């Protein structure tokens, strides 16, 4: 039973620490269920984003070992380029021996420069892994370093502490009620089927169904740009002066509940949740992002939805289990 604490960053970015090499070099990474690769900046990276963050120096790890393999990854926000190498990764109190991870050479762009995080640790299916690189949780399960072939995650609300990723375990301490399990549509992302999206007893969206991934590496609740128009129009969101869609922070009171039906089970989203706010100003947690796929336009269930529902990712039976947090 591994335990990896996470830092809640402005209810927008949840990262955690890891160590790579011997002695171990520390790095803060994002635990991304929307990605499957693990990469940290390296000392052979001259990009403004690596100078800005910690750089893994293989020359100082006695258990490091190289490859000829190049790796490349595209994110809806960042881009990356590097080489693959093996070393021992320390996660949630578990020594992940012979883990293949990438070492950056380029981290192009503006966005990876302003980030409080150094790298990314994907928790999705090896199906979408760049360079067919073995994900961490797969390497843990394979080396029998975890008792169960599942992991669970708890995300903190209002900047509080308490955010955690439980490797090979489930803790009833985090949810109320019973664990509802939903089968996985398509193995790649943490892909689930949504049946509908309601408000006021009205199906404001996702009629006849839609696809959604459960991504802890996305901050807002995401969907096709036309579809969300309907939602923002409904909660009274406004694309303001500076380029944002805020809302009268007091208009939370009137506002009904947006409800998501998954596998026929109702999963409500209270306005205290779908509306982000600083005691100065209120935004919408809904974001339009057209994400085409063979399956269709993806809806992403990000931190707004995950903060309210304790999620279990079961690789054994390929299902996602949900339950309201405590």
């Amino acid at each position: 039973i591994g335990d990896e604490p996470l830092e809640n960053y402005l209810d927008t970015e949840y990262f955690g620490t890891i160590g790579i090499g011997t002695p171990a070099q520390d790095f803060t990474v994002i635990f991304d269920t929307g990605s499957s690769n693990l990469w940290v900046p390296s000392v052979y990276c001259s990009s403004l984003a690596c100078s800005d963050h910690n750089q893994f120096n293989p020359d100082d790890s006695s258990t490091f070992e190289a490859t000829s393999q190049e790796l490349s990854i595209t994110y809806g926000t960042g881009s990356m380029t590097g080489i693959l190498g093996y070393d021992t990764v320390q996660v949630g109190g578990i020594s992940d021996t012979n883990q293949i991870f990438g070492l950056s050479e380029t981290e192009p762009g503006s966005f990876l420069y302003y980030a409080p995080f150094d790298g990314i640790l994907g928790l999705a299916y090896p199906s979408i892994s760049a360079s067919g690189a073995t994900p961490v949780f797969d390497n843990l399960w394979d080396q029998g370093l975890v008792s169960q072939d599942l992991f669970s995650v708890y995300l903190s609300s209002n900047d509080d502490s308490g955010s955690v990723v439980l490797l090979g375990g489930i803790d009833s301490s985090y949810y109320t009620g019973s664990l509802n399990w939903v089968p996985v549509s398509v193995e790649g992302y943490w892909q689930i089927t949504l049946d509908s999206i309601t408000m006021d007893g009205e199906t404001i969206a996702c009629s006849g169904g839609c696809q959604a991934i459960v991504d802890t590496g996305t901050s807002l609740l995401t969907g096709p740009t036309s579809a969300i128009a309907n939602i923002q129009s409904d909660i009274g969101a406004s694309e303001n002066s500076d380029g944002e869609m805020v809302i009268s922070c007091s208009s939370i009171a009137s506002l009904p509940d947006i409800v998501f039906t998954i596998n026929g089970v109702q999963y409500p989203l209270s306005p205290s949740a779908y509306i982000l706010q600083d005691d100065d100003s209120c935004t919408s947690g809904f974001e339009g992002m057209d994400v085409p796929t063979s399956s269709g336009e993806l809806w992403i269930l990000g931190d707004v939805f995950i903060r309210q529902y304790y999620t279990v990712f079961d690789r054994a039976n390929n299902k996602v289990g949900l339950a309201p947090v405590a």
